[PDB]
């Protein structure tokens, strides 16, 4: 089995302009592909895992989803960053859109997207971490065993919930790997 970094991508990945759907309004933050790069050198999987509810909002279409998600993978490969896996989840349950309106297991705070990372790729959960910006991050971490919680600072503002939930909180995911060493 392996360890792996679970990561959120809007706030930890790049700059959260909001409901983030096309490729010039992509912004990488600063230092994160290399951070991604030595994380990968330090032995971890590399495992997005996204709530994309505006999907389900009509905000943009899963289209423009796949098309920018496409994108970020060559980017990152480009960069010499492979990514073990890419996870999303679409859904909301107030849904505009048909398809997507749903309730689900893959909605963080739901473990879901990390139970499934987790059975794809083997991981060794309690050796794992878990990035994001959220309460929500932090809950679904705490459920799917994750040894570690970490919240950056890059992202949405964090509340003393999220903060409580968390193990670590650092300014961003490029001071993950010294952490990590640490
Ligand atoms: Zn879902």
């Amino acid at each position: 089995s392996v360890p792996a970094i679970f990561l959120d991508r809007d706030g930890t990945i790049n700059v959260d302009h909001g409901y983030v759907h096309e490729i010039d309004n992509f912004e990488f933050i600063d230092g994160v592909i290399d951070a991604m790069r030595e994380l990968k050198k330090m032995g971890f999987a590399l495992v997005v895992v996204t709530n994309q509810s505006g999907i389900a909002r009509g905000k943009f279409t899963e289209a423009q989803f796949e098309t920018l998600t496409e994108w970020m993978d060559w980017s990152l490969a480009d960069r010499d960053v492979d990514l073990d896996g890419i996870y999303y989840c679409p859904h909301h349950p107030q849904g505009s859109v048909e398809e997507f309106r749903q309730v689900c297991d893959c909605r963080k705070p739901h473990p879901g997207m990390l139970l499934s990372a987790r059975d794809y790729l083997h991981i060794d959960m309690a050796a794992s971490y878990m990035v994001g910006d959220k309460l929500e991050d932090m809950q679904a971490a705490v459920a799917a065993n994750v040894g570690t919680k970490v919240l950056v600072r890059t992202g949405k503002p964090i509340t003393p919930e999220a903060e409580n939930a968390a193990d670590w909180v650092l300014n961003s995911l490029a001071d993950l790997p010294q952490a990590i060493k640490k």
